[PDB]
């Protein structure tokens, strides 16, 4: 149940009307919060989460409430990225998938952390282990303001 | 007859006077807006089209209409990008070709589907793959706002 | 007890140093967010807080709490600026001071609500008629994104 | 009926909960587009309605349903901003108000209209005369891109 | 005429039906050239044209054109900025009107001219000493590029 | 010739004295406009001349000739963007060069148009090759505002 | 002295060498940081320092390493902000002057201090108070990004 | 002159077409440097000069190579800034005029001086206090970069 | 000791427990600051550290500190960068690191060094001198302003 | 030297204390100046200059001298930026290096010239012409302003 806890079961799929090609998705994600953090304070961030659908998509509406799910969520036991991450495949079995996320400060200092993911043995893989080498090459400057 | 209804059939092409090169045209399109979500809230985006033309290019004033025709259009048989990619290639059968949508946020969250298009077995479509695998590597700070 | 419940008691304030003076102090809050909206869906903003204290103070550690404290309250007795302005009101009986909120789209609408106040009759009650005039008189591009 | 035609009666007010005093509300909406230019070839516009509320509010779901209800309409009489003052005018009998329009180009130019209003013989008069006296002194760089 | 010279007489005024009130029109003119300049090299810049209606509104096709029909036009014994504004309280006879260039470089520095007007005798003429008076107070940054 | 008409015949070169290296050389030309569009209405934008001198420089005052030359100039039997590629390459013989227009838009669509070339059979002709594969990946915002 | 502790006496002025007008100078200073919070972590802000002379103008040089003084300064039995301006106003003896903090944030919240000061019973006066009623009613944004 | 000094001879002026009104006209400078510093090294701004017209308007080329003359030129016993105003009102005798430069960091901080003029006695001496009273109030963030 | 003194000793580190995967993290850290110029005046940078962890990941907490540690530490006999990168890789074992600085204006001149690691003879080897290669190729626009 | 004239003679070097790695240094250089054009009259430049140090490192000072060298400086029968890159080679024996001209509008047009070096027969030619390959694929928008 989304409202006061995590809830990974809200997710809902749909069938990919494009199996016969790779259809890439990105979900801006600006309206994330959380109680991850150890200390108990929340965080926040702009999620950005990019994934290629195989037999299946991931319905909008059950994202955000999915999303939603993490505000009051201080059962942190495995790190959040990978969570969503984690949760999102156990949904789609995607091609390939990403979750990277903007954080606020904290001390001075905000972690932009990021991983991905390509089915192992196929050119996914290649493309994850490619969008890795590469990752943020291009920073956005921040001065935290 | 047309400024409601879906018109694929608006669409015209025009010769290709340098058939020779790789000419690459892009159609910056802000004003794009349709019924396409299952609600039935219209949804507002700006979609980027490139594609390097074969022997025949799109005229613009057609491609205007075409995009304004989807206005009043919703039907999920098929995505909307990609509804628009196929009339594009039925029209043209281009070298390479691909839709970018940038949509405005329902329930705090945007989408940016993303797909491409190149002549099976061709350099074109090792472009395809290879602009997949680049696809939205930078990208943009996405507030809300 | 704290962490979920509206709290507008954790509030501090300390004693204003230079009471001979018009001090002007901005609290810039992105990180505001609360159920507020009677639907149930969370609300997010930043939140921009300007006052001009007589004697007392409010201190940020404090504001910091108040302002999470709203996460999970969401009751529309009164509106959540005003409930906000007012609690500040009540602690500190300052000179002037006003709450300006820049919220996230709903339905492809942003709201930024603003309320004003200054102390009956004197030269900051003019300050806040003028700074209502004034106000937001140079908007920002706001394209969703 | 707000679907295909223009619904001024779609509008909902709510009480103003804070009559007491000058509460300060804006809507930022990006995402209009109707059919009002004399060409029959769509307008789009980020639309900022700005207001201060006397006895009434305007329910924000209501509002976005009446400028959807614009999107197919080409029955314009009377100037399209106009048309959006008055209805909300005769809704909420507001202290003041005031619809600003930035318009995509037409012709390689693009048109921002202005209006406001502020109740005749009060303060809010004023400030219409000061908002216009005012308006938009500082622009905004345009270059169409 | 107009197309390849100066041309006052495509200049054309429709009734503006909201003349009891202040309508507020800028025109955002990015696409503006001629050969202004003495140099006989052309110019180019971004003009802002503002006005206030009194009974007639500029039909905007005929702006478009009329500033068009500068582009081939070697100074005339006036300044360009001026007679515009001429041209328009001709055809006019407006409340409040403004011209403002903003024109490119040369010799490494960019001309930004402005002139106003008011009626003779109505408030109109406080607001353009008014606006005169606050011109630019807060510019752009110029490096150039 | 110069100054009502496309003159190819305006542009110059002189000698490369470093004709050891790749010497990379831009013009960004913001003040770009023609009347190439089929109809008869001028086009503006900004064309960025990139590209890589053999034994030839272009001299830069005759390429701002050159492009004034576009003015009044509309012979779309060919495309301008590679009328503009090929005089250069009649002027230069170029190890590498490329031609990246940015148009206002018309009908609420903007057009970019990109064509390169890299000398056969050399690395240049890979160059041109990998660019075109990579062009435009991280695209720039487009509003029309 | 001026390496490790607060160090006003290392203040210094010259004679403005034109007391006849009203010469006003801005002192951008992004590199500020103290110990001034009363826990004793770091601060960090941008501080503006505007002002008008009287017969005394503080030397540039001196300013930086007067600034550079608070690196190790935590004596919030006063405000940081106001002892900037004090110390100024002892040294300088100025019709106007004014000191603008903007911090980076912390617990997710950004102070932003001002106080300003004009000679009593002149216009100066007039000037702090209008500027004060005025002060940052053109905020800008901010995301902590 | 103009090559290697100080050269205000070098300023021309021509007749104002448009006396019976208020034409102003704006000079972004953003090619200034000089050796004023103190030091004997350069320095190197944006200068914005604006000013109202009486009888004689400056003539744009003089402009740039009167500019140009600072380049070597160290001190006389007045600022830059000062220099260039007084100049300028000899030249020109204006209603109003003002001069703004935004130099480039220094030891951490970048000096933004202004000085301005109105004709004794009129309304633009009006003007000019007016204009300092409302210098800079909205300041952009200043991060040294 | 962090407190005035250079203290690789605060760094902690903690297991990573999504070590079967590459989890990249980034720290933007905008609040830095030494006396590592050899002039024993102090410098201001945003520095950028991101890294791949093998089996530990530094703890954040204490990487504030380490960073603040740097704040009274005139200039070791290695450079900056580097140190922080050294220290990094002791207490990690990383697959992937590096450590970018913006440094803030001097002399007219800000520098940014760059370093990286991947661990040798392994895949982030090959990244390492991949992103070597491609590093800033499209660089921040600096007007040191 | 220095003050007057050309002074390549004014760079020093000093020891690469990390010769095991990679050292990436870039110089952000806005503040240059030079009588280069053909003209006589002077231009005005942000130079970017990165280089990986083999053995040697340039001195930061000497480079600001060594800049502010060319401030009077005309021509010699090469181009400046190449002239620079040659010194630079000279000094330090570089594994790498880049110098990257971003100019200022004449006749409407900017010029970005750009030259690079790798050791030749090394890892560094491969990334130089890797670089050159790659180079401003991403353009800032340019507008002249
Ligand atoms: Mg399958
Ligand atoms: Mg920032
Ligand atoms: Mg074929
Ligand atoms: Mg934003
Ligand atoms: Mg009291
Ligand atoms: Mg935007
Ligand atoms: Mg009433
Ligand atoms: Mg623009
Ligand atoms: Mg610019
Ligand atoms: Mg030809
Ligand atoms: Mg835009
Ligand atoms: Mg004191
Ligand atoms: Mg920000
Ligand atoms: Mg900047």
């Amino acid at each position: 149940n989304y409202l006061f806890e995590y809830a990974p079961d809200v997710l809902e799929s749909f069938p990919n009307k494009h199996v016969n090609r790779d259809y890439f998705v990105k979900f801006n994600c600006p309206e994330f919060t959380s109680l991850c953090p150890k200390t108990g304070q929340p965080d926040f961030a702009t999620i950005y989460i990019s994934y290629i659908p195989d037999e299946k998509m991931v319905e909008s509406k059950s994202l955000k409430l999915y999303l939603f799910s993490f505000r009051n969520h201080g059962d942190f036991h495995q790190d959040c990225m990978n969570i969503i991450m984690n949760d999102l495949i156990e949904l789609m079995d995607p091609r390939y998938i990403e979750v990277w996320g903007k954080f606020t400060p904290r001390g001075g200092i905000s972690i932009d952390p990021y991983t991905n993911y390509g089915k192992p043995g196929t050119k996914y893989e290649k493309m994850a282990e490619y969008r890795m080498m590469n990752h943020d090459l291009y920073p956005e400057t921040i001065d935290n303001r």
